[PDB]
RNA sequence: AACCUGGUUGAUCCUGCCAGUUACAUAUGCUUGUCUUAAAUAUUAACCCAUGCAUGUGCCAGUUCAGUAUUGAACAGCGAAACU
């Protein structure tokens, strides 16, 4: 639900495994552009100030 | 260098012009060893056009699940595309 806190959605995201051209195996993932962190709660806060 | 000289007569003195004389612009002919400097399709068509180039751009600080590198388990180096 809504009320559920960031680092639940952090550990709840996806990842992807494959395997290179070059014979490699990475584990890539992507940002999530709209969690709610501390940062932007401190900006929030000194804007007000 | 605030200069002028030849030509109208058989001689002469005049107006007066043609001519010479001078500078400077493009043209052009002939001739060219250095160094410094340098204009350059404007005039005749603001006429026509092959071809190549003449305008692009990213950070620490708008979006990277491209790719690299086995890299803070959300994402942290470099770093194209593409939306901005
Ligand atoms: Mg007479
Ligand atoms: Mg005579
Ligand atoms: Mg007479
Ligand atoms: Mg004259």
């Amino acid at each position: 639900k809504k009320e559920d806190d960031p680092i639940l959605i952090k550990k709840s995201v996806i990842r992807r495994t494959f395997k290179t051209a070059k014979g490699k195996d990475r584990t890539k993932c992507p940002k999530i552009q709209r969690l709610i962190t501390p940062e932007r709660i401190l900006r929030k806060k000194v804007y007000k100030a």
